[PDB]
């Protein structure tokens, strides 16, 4: 299995933590200065909140797919490259959509 990662740059981290705790009925899995994440089972989602400093509105930071093991990351990396996309591998692999939105496929 795998789940989507959504990372949002938010103007107010504390405000956003409260909102998302209510929306998904669970508290954050990890909290750091300027950073929080939620691990949501239903719907399957890794939500990342990154505080933006002087942001007027929430915007997309990056997107991703969190997968079960490094083998899956390698499979995705090879398949994406075979499909003709430019990739950057780190475990994770990055690709960028034509409008500039970045995607990471990674394992935690
Ligand atoms: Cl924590
Ligand atoms: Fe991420
Ligand atoms: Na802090
Ligand atoms: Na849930
Ligand atoms: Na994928």
């Amino acid at each position: 299995m795998s789940r989507v990662q959504l990372a949002l740059r938010v103007p107010d981290l504390e405000a956003s933590i409260g909102f998302y705790s209510k929306l998904f009925g669970t508290g954050p899995a990890k909290v750091r200065p300027g950073y929080a994440n939620f691990a949501i089972a239903e719907p399957p989602l890794k939500l990342v909140l990154i505080e933006g400093a002087g942001e007027d509105a929430t915007r997309l930071d990056h997107l991703g797919v969190e997968v079960e093991d490094s083998a899956q990351v390698g499979h995705a990396a090879r398949r994406l490259k075979e499909s003709g996309l430019a990739t950057v591998e780190e475990d994770k692999v990055w690709v960028t959509g034509p409008g500039g939105e970045p995607w990471e496929v990674y394992v935690v």
